[PDB]
């Protein structure tokens, strides 16, 4: 009894006393055979979702009309799900009935109370030997619900086994059906294959598999998914580092359209867009100007760096020092920080407020983090009132 | 800092580090200034659901459609909502705005971070008065959700505070628009109602508003309603406890179709009518049989007890503790025991398996049960040959 599966024993071991019958399911179990870190504890029981909310004294419902419900146990959450067969739902009391269901054999595995493998699919030779097949006929499954072939792909992603020949045909066959799918559903499981460690080799499957060009975006994209497979795909650490080089990889040309159209909340769009701006705008890493680094803020300046480590092949380490050593540096680091006020520059230029308030505090800013005037109050006045006096000299 | 918001300081305290703002909201601020236990701790923040999403490790997406999160802190979960106006929903900035659109003073408080109260509808005042009244016009209020003239209702049940005279006068006058509430959500309100230490007063307040005959089943039972006040309902300890009351109290003649209205889960349908049932074939707690004792099993006979108790005012201490002694004197307590098995029956009389086996077996726990025989195979067979040439004799 591994310490993942220790700790949601009370939950099984409950349903059991109440006469109910239980078991551990899911990529835990896969997981747990497969030698990974163990992912996320289910459990699958007999009871109904009402059996379930009346043994554990914190439950919360989050879809019982289709099964699940989440129990706390001893501090963290737990889904148990009674078995059921995918018509509306129909609830059975066959373990089997329920394994029967699932996507792929791997996932289809359970575990009881004592440990034992219930295998009824194959699963455990599946694992042994690395493959992601259906659990029944490829062809129908896909027709099901066909999302399983996203998530097929990201599960090559995310473990290196391969497609078994058969699967992997009928996902050709079957790849129109995702236009059914609905958006929101297909970009997590894009954002898991982003980050998966063989996401180098499930980009350019997206290609060879018919799945491409019913994900948004990638129309035809097919050259440029391949090509994807020489990224270091792994070192991105970050959600907009990842989707930034996808757009990069892809030669995507406005970013905004791109990431909009799937779906992904504004504040990674946009953070991606600046990634990939501040990339356009610096081609090398010592080209970092106190000016941009400042504009940029220390992470997006590192996400820049990784993101270009990750197309080079150029460990960013190095340049990551360097920067967070410039940033300590920089004589403010927010714009917050100047020692001088907008209403300050009005009371010394004698000019009403208005829209060029902004430009001179901009051009002070950058004066001071280019460390031409210190950030003090009577330096800054100096040096502005000295340099009104040159733009009458000038023109 | 109470530790029921000790512990959720985090939440607020990591929302309001991204800039965000965030205050304790609900209940559990009502319940810390009324004195009471505190019951469930609730967020408002300005924060957006998927910024919550992106700032906390382990989140549940309940429902983010209309600004619900939950999230896992420290062991527990939290519901954290941004700061809503409700129309789809309007997410906005404003605290105040979020408090303005729930349904009491009472429930419209909120503390901040450091403890402070913030408190723009007087629901600090309205504790002290021990007073339900509506935010705003108690008229308006009730036409935006009917349900609220529920919750009003159930609160007086919960706290003993009474309602405020303009606020009842809008329930009797807007009664009507229960109706389009759907049962499921009057259910939870009604059993929280049953189940307060203020039921006594609760019942009969349903009868002088209007809402009687909009609940289902409750079509006209003012008069019943009424004489309510007088049933010891805080000793109901269970679910099936006070609905069996409630059934008794009014009247109910079946119990089945009335507590099937009530769309309550089968189970506590059963068990309820079970415990009714026994109640009319049991009418003094002496009364009771080896038989009807072994038939209905320790729980249920002592809920049995407890609604008697309920219904009487003699406390059911004494004869709980009877029926505890003589339950584990019973010759055995499940038919599973029983040391005769319906194959044993067969092979003794010489009659082929059929619906009179049944009745044999019945015959014999009956005898077990009463003691006429012991609960040994060499025993129950003389017992049973011996009675065999006795209906021999009789006919
Ligand atoms: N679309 C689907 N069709 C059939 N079964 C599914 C589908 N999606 C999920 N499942 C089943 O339920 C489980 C889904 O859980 P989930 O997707 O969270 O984790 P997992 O696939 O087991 O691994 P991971 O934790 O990495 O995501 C799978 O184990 C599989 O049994
Ligand atoms: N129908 C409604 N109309 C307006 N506001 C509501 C409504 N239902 C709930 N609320 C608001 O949200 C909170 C709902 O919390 P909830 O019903 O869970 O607990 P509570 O009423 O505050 O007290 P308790 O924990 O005993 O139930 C209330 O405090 C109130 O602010
Ligand atoms: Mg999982
Ligand atoms: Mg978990
Ligand atoms: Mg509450
Ligand atoms: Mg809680």
């Amino acid at each position: 009894m591994k310490p993942p599966f220790q700790e949601a024993l009370g939950i099984i071991q409950q349903l059991k006393q109440h006469g109910y019958d239980a078991y551990f399911v899911g990529g835990a179990v896969r997981d747990l055979l497969l030698g990974r870190p163990i992912g996320d504890v289910d459990i699958a029981t007999s009871a109904l979702p009402e059996d379930v909310m009346a043994i554990f004294p914190k439950t919360i419902d989050v879809g019982s009309k289709h099964g699940t419900v989440v129990v706390v146990h001893k501090g963290k959450a737990y889904e148990v799900t009674t078995f059921k067969t995918d018509g509306s739902v129909t609830f059975v009391r066959s373990l089997e009935e329920d394994l029967k269901r699932r996507d792929f054999t791997m996932n289809a595995i359970a575990m009881d109370e004592y440990g034992t493998i219930i295998d009824p699919f194959g699963g455990r030779e599946a694992i042994r030997r690395r493959i992601i097949r259906t659990v029944g006929e490829a062809e129908k499954r896909f027709r099901e619900d066909a999302l399983r072939m996203m998530r097929a792909v990201r599960f090559v992603s995310e473990l290196g086994f391969a497609l078994a020949p058969d699967t992997e045909q009928a996902i050709v066959q079957n790849a129109p059906l995702l236009a059914h799918i609905s958006v929101e559903r297909m970009t997590m499981e894009m954002e898991k294959l982003l980050g998966g460690p063989f996401a180098a080799r499930a980009l350019p499957l997206l290609a060879e598999t018919g799945l491409n060009a019913y994900l948004p975006g990638l129309a035809g994209k097919e050259k440029q998914l391949r090509l994807a497979a020489a990224y270091r795909w792994p070192w991105l650490a970050a959600r907009e580092e990842r989707w930034a080089l996808l757009c990069h990889a892809l030669g995507v040309q406005e970013s905004r359209p791109f990431l909009r159209a799937w779906k992904l909340p504004n504040k990674v769009v946009d953070e991606a867009g600046a990634i990939l701006t501040a990339l356009a705008d610096i081609p090398r890493p010592e080209a970092w100007t106190n000016e941009q680094l400042f504009s940029a803020g220390l992470e997006r300046a590192l996400s820049v760096e990784t993101v270009r480590a990750a197309f080079t092949g150029a460990p960013p380490g190095p340049w990551h020092e360097k920067l967070r050593r410039r940033f300590a540096s920089l004589p403010i680091k927010t714009k917050g920080e100047l020692a001088v006020n907008g209403k300050d520059v009005i009371e010394w230029v004698g000019k009403p407020a208005g829209p060029w308030v902004k430009e001179a505090l901009d051009a002070i800013w950058r004066a001071v983090v280019n460390g031409e005037v210190e950030n003090e109050k009577e330096r800054i006045y100096a040096w502005l009132m000295e340099r009104n006096r040159t733009r009458e000299k000038n023109c």
